[PDB]
């Protein structure tokens, strides 16, 4: 199960994003996502739009500056360390302590037959940490 590098997980397909699925984090708000655009792949920086259910039945949108450092995809002062990526359906990163599993928007039909280098990492990494679900099938699309 070698991992891609950070970079090739922050631009993934380079289509889509990403939605949080598990987290060992608890309070997290649902439909919580991330979505990259305008790579630059000699620097390896993006435009990262995030956020997570708001009102209305509509996604929050903020955007920062996405970049890397080491093997760690950089938002703002997140750091999230890459444990293990596919580049395409999923990334286990680890930030603030906290162990999260991220589904591409083209994985999340199938949340139950997911890279088993991404669960595997995912379910070795939380130890006896209660997992939390924070994507649910009728979180709405990402933007656009
Ligand atoms: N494809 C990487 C998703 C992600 C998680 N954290 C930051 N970015």
């Amino acid at each position: 199960c070698d991992t891609v590098s950070a970079w090739q997980s922050l631009r993934g397909p380079g289509t889509g994003g990403y939605y949080l699925f598990k987290t060992t984090e608890g309070g997290k708000t649902d439909c919580t996502y991330v979505k990259g655009s305008n790579f630059n792949d000699a620097a390896q920086t993006a435009t990262y739009t995030y956020g997570n259910l708001g009102s209305g039945n509509q996604l929050t949108q903020q955007t920062a500056s996405a970049s890397i450092s080491g093997n760690a995809i950089v938002v703002g002062t997140d750091h999230s360390e890459v444990l293990y990526s596919d580049g395409s359906t999923c990334d286990v990163v680890r930030l603030n302590g906290q162990i999260e599993l991220w589904i591409h928007s083209s994985a999340t039909s199938n949340t139950g037959n997911l890279n088993s280098c991404c669960t595997d990492k995912f379910n070795q990494e939380k130890g006896s940490r209660p997992e939390h679900v924070v994507y649910r099938s009728t979180c709405p699309n990402l933007p656009q």
